[PDB]
């Protein structure tokens, strides 16, 4: 649906990267931040649900889908939050292999830079322009706008 | 056209909000930073053009314009660094407007958050989907919707 979004939480650099996957269009947004908490969840969640309309979110873990903070931020934000069960087991390797490719693509800008924050971003837009033919982003925007005509 | 975006500092709390502006929509994305500066200017842009096709962008003063770090990620980007002159005079009044819109909706949030940027992430939401009939959200996307299917 063009509403439902993965969370994905990866580690690198001793530091956490959240991600936010839009399922159907595989298009992403990420941050950098010391460590995976409710709050910072929450505030993460809060920007998506600002920038793109944001009706599902299937959570990355248990401790996220539990956290009052988590569940306030997608009250505030009219997001139905979910669990992240891969009921579909095609689920698991399409978001390994996401991780394994920002991962990849880090390391190819991460001298290009000094913080760790802004590889990610780099790799971010590399990821959500690279033509596949579309781009993630591309698809996404298609997505939404053929939803809104209706 | 689908790829301008304009930006705007304002000031609160002793901090500075940094709003950039899709023109042709009024769709924003804003963060809070303790100070304007090249290198907080260039991550800002770096983020909005990893998540949004973002063509021009005009400056928001000279300084912005003039800074190595800004160019830099422009150039990074792909994004025309223009300046930011209200060549048409309506162009002042609107991101004044604006800038009183997003304060006041700022103070209609505040006490439901401590620090201000969850505030000002709440107030970008509110803004995004507010309808005036479309919400500043809608009509970005079948702007650049439209834009692709050419
Ligand atoms: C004085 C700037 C500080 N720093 C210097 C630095 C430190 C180490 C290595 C490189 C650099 C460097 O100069 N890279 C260029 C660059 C130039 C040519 C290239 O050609 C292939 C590729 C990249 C750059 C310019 C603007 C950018 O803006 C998106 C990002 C990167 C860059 C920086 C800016 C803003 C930030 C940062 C950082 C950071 O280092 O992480 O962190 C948060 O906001
Ligand atoms: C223990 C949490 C810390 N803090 C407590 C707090 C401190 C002061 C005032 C209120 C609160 C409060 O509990 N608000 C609820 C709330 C509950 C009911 C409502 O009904 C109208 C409206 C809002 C809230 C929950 C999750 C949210 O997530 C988007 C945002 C807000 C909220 C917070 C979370 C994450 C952050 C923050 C902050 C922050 O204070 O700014 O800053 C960066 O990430």
């Amino acid at each position: 649906s063009p509403g439902i979004w993965q969370l994905d939480c990866t580690h690198l650099e001793g530091k956490v990267i959240l991600v936010a996957v839009h399922v159907a269009s595989g298009y992403i947004e990420a941050e950098v931040i010391p460590a995976e908490t409710g709050q910072e969840t929450a505030y993460f969640l809060l920007k998506l649900a600002g920038r793109w309309p944001v009706k599902t979110v299937h959570t990355d873990n248990g401790s996220n889908f539990t956290s009052t903070t988590v569940k306030a931020a997608c009250w505030w934000a009219g997001i139905k939050q979910e669990d992240g069960i891969p009921y579909n087991p095609q689920s698991q390797g399409v978001i390994e292999s996401m991780n394994k490719e920002l991962k990849k693509i880090i390391g190819q800008v991460r001298d290009q830079a000094e913080h760790l924050k802004t590889a990610v971003q780099m790799a971010v837009f590399i990821h959500n322009h690279k033509r596949k033919g579309y781009s993630a982003g591309e698809r996404i925007v298609d997505i939404i706008a053929t939803d809104i005509q209706t």
